Formats: C-alpha cells, structure tokens, sequence
RNA sequence: AAGUGUCUAAGGGCGCAUGGUGGAUGCCUUGGCAUCGAGAGCCGAUGAAGGACGUGGGAGGCUGCGAUAUGCCUCGG
C-alpha cells in the first residue's frame, strides 16, 4: 500500500482528495466482491488499511506532529 | 410267559472354550490445591468495572479490536 512516509508531504487537501477516492475504491471493491468478479481479495484489508493511514496522518497533524 | 436291561432333552444346571457390552484398574496430563520470595496496592465525569451490537475472503463460538473495527503511527527488540 501507501507509505507514511509518502503520506507525510501531502498537505492538508492532497490529503483530503487521497481518503476521498480511497473510499471511492473501497466502494467499488465492496461491489465487485458481492457480484463476484473480484480475484484478489485482499484489496478490501490494503484499502482500508490505507484509509486508516490517512485519517492517522490527519489526526496526528492536527494534534501537535 | 416271567424277569433283567439302555438310549433321547421341549427346555434347564454346572464346567470349559470363544465372543459382545461396559468402562473399572494401571500409567499419563495444556487442569487444580496449599504455600514461600519479591512486587503492585486502587480504577472512574478526560466516562470506570461490566456488557450489547458489530468487525475477517469463506457459517458459528472463543479470542483480539471499534465504522481508522484480528487493526493505524512512532520508537526499541
Ligand atoms: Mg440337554
Ligand atoms: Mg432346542
Ligand atoms: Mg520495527
């Protein structure tokens, strides 16, 4: 998946706009696996582990980085 | 003629032989019991103890976790 470390140079709207087609592709991923066109199933844990990476990155800098 | 004279088993008893059921005995153990030696002696409105519902690619329970949901970041091993 996307590193913190690439993550930690978006600013604040990069940011923003990266969890938006983040959840857009979890989406997507959620309805290809219930009509069953989708082979790689562990797409659905790297997406939500990248959406959480995300809301990570956003908390701590809004938090003192 | 008179007299003597067995055998058999519908079933049963006892003893063997050969089986069945059952789970005693023996030997074990990821479980307990009683202590000893050090700790630590509180947790909670910054929301506790304890829960309900959810969460995994596949049903349920345990266990972990909380819509960031068997996980996110950083620092060590
Ligand atoms: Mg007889
Ligand atoms: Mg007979
Ligand atoms: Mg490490």
């Amino acid at each position: 998946g996307v590193s913190p470390g690439e993550l930690r140079e978006l600013t604040d709207e990069e940011l923003a706009e990266r969890l938006r087609e983040s959840k857009e592709e979890l989406f997507n991923l959620r309805f290809q696996m219930a009509t069953g066109q989708l082979n790689n199933n562990r797409r659905l844990r790297t997406v939500r582990q990248e959406i959480a990476r995300i809301y990570t990155v956003l908390r701590e800098r809004e938090l003192g980085l």
